[PDB]
């Protein structure tokens, strides 16, 4: 399927144990997609002071369209030293590995895969 319904656990930035997906734009997009498929991907909502507490390159989920079955359609955009790889809509948050942190909420998304 071109899209997959996922429910992403929303994590508090200070709880995150693994603060990024790797060391290059291509690696972080690769690893983010793998963790999204495996159910091992978390979401941190972006506010003041959040991104400096996480590791670059960043992987964002961004709104790709204006929401089937409650699932916002999203796609992946990476960022490294202020340059983004991909073009999309509003950020829903930054993706991180999930390794058992307790979430505060869930974010239903339809991931363009």
């Amino acid at each position: 399927k071109t899209h997959v319904q996922l429910s992403l656990p929303v994590l508090q930035v200070r709880d995150v144990l693994v603060r990024g997906f790797g060391d290059s734009v291509e690696e972080v997009l690769s690893e983010a997609r793998q963790h999204l498929k495996d159910g091992t991907c978390g979401l941190v909502e972006v506010e003041k002071g959040v991104l400096p507490q996480l590791e670059q390159p960043y992987v964002f989920i961004k709104r790709s369209d204006a929401a089937p079955h409650g699932h916002v359609m999203v796609e992946l955009v990476a960022e490294l030293e202020g340059i983004q790889y991909g073009r999309s809509g509003e950020t829903l948050g930054v993706l991180v590995p999930h390794v058992g942190e307790i979430p505060v909420a869930y974010r239903k998304v339809l991931l363009r895969k």
